[PDB]
C-alpha cells in the first residue's frame, strides 16, 4: 500500500479522506447528518446515524478514488479521528445501542455535576485525570444514563453494558461488532483522557476515579486503552469497500489537528476555529496540571518505545458565532465574506472593543456574571468598526489562553498554526499575528484534522518512520502571517481589551 | 608528594589552600583585593591586583605549611579555580595587559547585546554554545574592548592581541609570561564554555560562533582549550615558593564547587549562596539545552579517556541580599544572626509570602514587570513572619529551578549540596529540605570551591585514581538536613508561593 485513509467523524459532519505519502489528499467525501435536541440544552445523536454517515463517506471517496484508477489494495491503512467525549452505550451481547449518544455539548448533567462537586473527594480529580468536573466529560454523561435510563440500568447490573467514546464505537462496529471473530473494543490514549476515568500519568484506568462516579470495572465493559498508533490493536475493516484494510490510527479530533499541523515540539500550538475555538499546546513528555482552568490532556501516544506526549487545552465559546451574531442578529450582511469586507473597509477598530461574553468568559478569565458588552461607541462608529472588534475579540482571548499556557508550562510559545472557520479570514489571522507577536501558520491543505489520523496510521504501518520523517514529507492563497505592529502598540491594544473585560464584570446580579 | 594546592581567585578575594589526601585543608591564606567601578554598571580589576594577590596567598600559606614540617616538595601539584567570564586582554609579545579586566557582572555591553540579539543569527547560538546572549559572557566583553579601546584594536590589527579568562591569565603569568621557555596559553573546557566561542558538544572553537561576534582567529590569539585535569597542559609554576610544582587542574569556580561536592552522577545538584545563588545540575555525558532559560555548561572535563560531563545552571538574585534588605532597608536588626533569630522566634511565616522580585524574577519564571511584593499582611504580622518569608523566598525559587532542571534533563534529583553564605543558617536549609523533599548536605569543610581544583590536579597526578576514589577519600554544627514535612503540606506552601508570583506579574506598566 502507498496511501492512507482517514475517517473524521465530527459533531455535525463525517468525512473520509485518502492521503498520499506527502500528506496531500487525493480523494474526499463529506456528509452532514442529523443532530437531535429533545429539550433545551439536550443534544443527542443516533449511533447508527454516525456509523452510516462514515460508511457513506468511505463509499463516496472510493468511487472518486476509483475514478483516478486506484483500489483498496493500495490503501495501506486508515486512521480514525472523532468528536471527543460523546458517549455511546451499547449491549455487549448484541452490539446494539441502548440509548442515543449524548454529544459533548449536552448539559442535561448540570444537576448531577453540582452534586458531584459537593463531594470532598472531588478536590483531587483534576490532578489525577487532568480535567475538572463539568457537563462535558464522558463520566458524568454515562453516570446520568445509568441513573436515568432503565435499559441502561438493566444492562449495567446484568453485566452487558458496553461503554465507548465515538472512536471505540466506530472501531467496534467497523470490525463487525458483536457478530465478529476477535471483537475489538478499545480507545486510544487521547480519547480515554477525556472521560475522567483514566490516570493521566499512567494512561491506565484508575479505581479512585471509577469509584468516585460509582462505576464498577467488573460490571461495565470499558474499552481497552491502546496507543494512538498501533498496527494490531484496532483490527481491520471487516466489510464494505474497505474490507480487509487495517485500522491503525486513532486520535481525538483536537489532538489529531495538532498532529496534522506537525506540532510535535514543546511550545508548538494550534487553534481550530468553528463556532468557537479549541486551542492545544504541546508540553512534552511530562503532563502539566493547569493553575488557570486549562485542561491537561494527551496530545498523542505513538508508542514504538517513545514516551507519550501531553498538551494543555483551552477553548473560546464565541469565534464564528460572533460573525453569525453580526449577520443574523444585527443584520450587518448576509454572508461572512461581506462581514470581513466591512471590517477591511475601515482603518482600525475606531476605539470599539467587543467583550463577546455571551455566556460569560472562560479560561483564563472565569467571569460568569458578564454578558456581551460593547465599548467605545460614538456617532462615528460604523459596522466595519464593530466587525473588526468582533474579529479582535477572538484574537485577544486567543492570546489570553496562550499566555496562560506559557505560564502553566514554562515554555515560551514556539509556533501557532490555525485551521478551520475564521482562519480563512486574512484580516483575522493578521490581527492574531499582530496581537501575539508571532508568525501564524495557515496550511493550504484545509483538512488538517483528518491528516492527523492518517499520520497516526502511517506511522504504525511504515509510511513514515519517525516524526522527523512526517515533518519532512508534509513540508516537502497564503500560508504565514507575520506581525506588522509594534509590540508596544500590541500591548496597548491588549490592555484596552483587559480593561473592558474587568469593566464587564458584575453585570448579572443575584 | 601527598598534598595538593589550590588557587581560588574570586571576584573580591584570592586564597591559596593546601589539601591532604582526604580533602581536608592543612594551610590557608586569603587576601581581599581592589575592585573598581568607574561608571555605574561598570566593573573592572587590575590584572596585576589579581596575580599579586594570588602570589601573596601562596607566600602566606606556604609560610604556614612550613610550620607543619612540609615544603613545595610535598605538593604533588596545584589546581586553579576562578571567577568565570572575567575577560583579560594582553599583548602577545610582551605579556603585559592592554586594559583592566572586565569583571563578569559589568553591564557596559547592554546596548551591544540588544544589537546582536536583533539579528536572526542569534537564534542559533544557544543550541551551539549552551548560552543565550547576555552582558556576562566574555564574547561581548571582548568585542566591546576591541570596538572601543584603541590600545586593544591596535594590538588586534597588528596581530598581537591575546585574550583570556582569569584562569588563562593566571596560568600564563605563573608559567613565566612571554619570557617563559615554553609559554603556556590555555584554558579549561569549563572556562571556555562561558565565552560563547566554543561549541558545547565538541569542546572546540566554532567559526560560526566566532564569526557571529566578528572575531578573526588568525588575528587574535585565543587560549588553547584543554581538559580540566591534565598533567602537562598547564605547565609548572616558574618562580616563587612553588617554583617547580606543576599546575595540573583548572575549573570555573561554580564548576569547581560541584566537583568539591562530589556531584558526579546525573541528578546531583549543588547550590552556592552569596548575595544570590548559583545552582548547578549534573546531567551526564550528553549536554542538555534548556527550555526554561537555564544555561548549559560543562561540569568538568577530566580527560584520561573519559567523556566530558555537562550540567545545567540557574541563578537567583536575592538570597543574602534579602537578609541585607531586611537589616538595612527595613531596619529589623543590625546583624544577620538576629534576623535569623527573629525568623526562629515564630513557628511559621504567619501566611506571609515575599516575592522578592526587586528587579523582576528570573529563571524559570522570567517576569520583567514585577517588583518586590509582600503578601499576607495583617495586624498580627511581625518581623519574624516576614523574616521567615524572606528565607522561604530563596528556597521556593531554588525549588523552581531544580524542578526545571529535572524536566529539561530527564534526571530525577538525587541530592543537593549547599555551601556559602546563607547555607550556614540551619533554619534556611531545613526549610529547603522541607520544600524540596530531599536531604540537604552541608560540608563542615567550608572551602568547597577550592577543593574542586585540588581534585582536578590530584586526578591528573595520581593522588586520586578514579572518581570513586575521590568520593571515598572525602567521605572521612550539622551536616545533613532531612525533610520534616509531608509532600502535601510542602505542595500547599509552594502553590501559595506560585499564586503570589502570578499575582505579582504586571505591576510595571511603562
Amino acid at each position: 500500500g502507498s496511501f492512507v485513509g482517514s475517517i473524521d467523524q465530527g459533531t455535525t459532519s463525517s468525512r473520509f479522506l485518502i492521503f498520499n505519502g506527502e500528506g496531500n489528499p487525493v480523494a474526499s467525501h463529506q456528509i452532514e447528518f442529523e443532530n437531535l435536541y429533545p429539550k433545551s440544552g439536550w443534544h443527542e445523536q443516533d449511533p447508527y446515524e454516525l456509523l452510516n454517515s462514515v460508511q457513506q463517506c468511505i463509499d463516496g471517496a472510493m468511487h472518486k478514488f476509483a475514478s483516478l484508477g486506484y483500489s483498496k489494495e493500495n490503501i495501506r491503512a486508515i486512521g480514525i479521528t472523532n468528536q471527543r467525549e460523546t458517549t455511546v452505550v451499547w449491549d455487549s451481547v448484541t452490539g446494539e445501542p441502548l440509548h442515543n449518544a449524548i454529544v459533548w455539548p449536552d448539559t442535561r448533567t448540570s444537576a448531577l455535576v453540582r452534586e458531584l462537586k459537593a463531594r470532598q473527594s472531588a478536590d483531587s480529580l483534576l490532578e489525577l485525570c487532568g480535567l475538572p468536573l463539568s457537563t462535558y466529560p464522558s463520566s458524568v454523561k454515562l453516570l446520568w444514563l445509568i441513573q436515568n435510563v432503565d435499559a441502561v440500568k438493566q444492562a449495567y447490573e446484568e453485566g452487558r453494558l458496553a461503554f465507548g467514546t465515538v472512536d471505540s464505537w466506530l472501531i467496534y462496529k467497523l470490525n463487525g461488532g458483536a457478530q465478529a471473530e476477535r471483537p475489538i473494543h478499545v480507545t486510544d490514549s487521547t480519547n480515554a483522557s477525556r472521560t475522567m476515568f483514566m490516570n493521566l500519568r499512567t494512561l491506565q484506568y484508575d479505581d479512585k476515579l471509577l469509584g468516585f462516579f460509582g462505576i464498577d470495572r467488573n460490571k461495565i465493559k470499558l474499552p481497552k486503552i491502546v496507543p494512538s498508533s498501533d498496527p494490531e490493536a484496532f483490527g481491520k475493516v471487516a466489510t464494505g469497500a474497505l474490507a480487509g484494510v487495517p485500522i491503525a490510527g486513532c486520535l481525538g479530533d483536537q489532538s489529531s489537528a495538532l498532529v496534522g499541523q506537525c506540532g510535535f515540539s514543546p511550545g508548538q500550538a494550534k487553534n481550530t476555529y468553528g463556532t468557537g475555538c479549541f486551542l492545544l499546546y504541546n508540553v512534552g513528555t511530562e503532563p502539566v496540571i493547569s493553575k488557570y482552568g486549562l485542561l491537561a490532556t494527551v496530545a498523542y501516544d505513538f508508542g514504538r518505545g517513545r514516551k507519550p506526549v501531553y498538551a494543555l487545552e483551552g477553548s473560546i465559546a464565541v469565534a464564528g458565532a460572533g460573525i453569525t451574531f453580526l449577520m443574523n442578529n444585527l443584520g450587518f450582511a448576509p454572508k461572512p465574506s461581506e462581514i470581513n469586507a466591512l471590517a477591511e473597509s475601515v482603518l482600525d477598530n475606531g476605539g470599539v472593543v467587543f467583550v463577546t461574553a455571551f455566556s460569560g468568559l472562560f479560561a483564563p478569565y472565569w467571569i460568569d456574571d458578564a454578558k456581551g458588552t460593547l465599548f467605545g461607541i460614538t456617532q462615528h462608529t460604523t459596522k466595519g468598526h464593530i466587525a473588526r472588534a468582533t474579529l479582535e475579540a477572538t484574537c485577544y482571548q486567543t492570546r489570553a489562553i496562550l499566555d496562560a499556557m506559557e505560564k502553566d508550562s514554562g515554555h515560551k510559545l514556539e509556533s501557532l498554526a490555525v485551521d478551520g472557520g475564521l482562519s480563512a479570514s486574512d484580516l483575522c489571522m493578521q490581527t492574531q499575528a499582530d496581537i501575539s507577536g508571532i508568525p501564524v501558520d495557515r496550511p493550504r491543505m484545509r483538512e488538517t484534522t483528518a491528516l492527523g489520523a492518517a499520520i497516526a496510521a502511517g506511522l504504525a504501518t511504515g509510511v513514515w518512520r519517525e516524526l522527523d520523517h512526517v515533518k519532512e514529507s508534509i513540508a516537502g492563497a497564503r500560508e504565514v502571517f507575520y506581525p506588522k505592529m509594534d509590540r508596544k502598540k500590541a500591548e496597548r491594544l491588549f490592555r484596552k481589551w483587559e480593561q473592558a473585560v474587568e469593566m464587564s464584570r458584575g453585570w448579572v446580579r443575584e
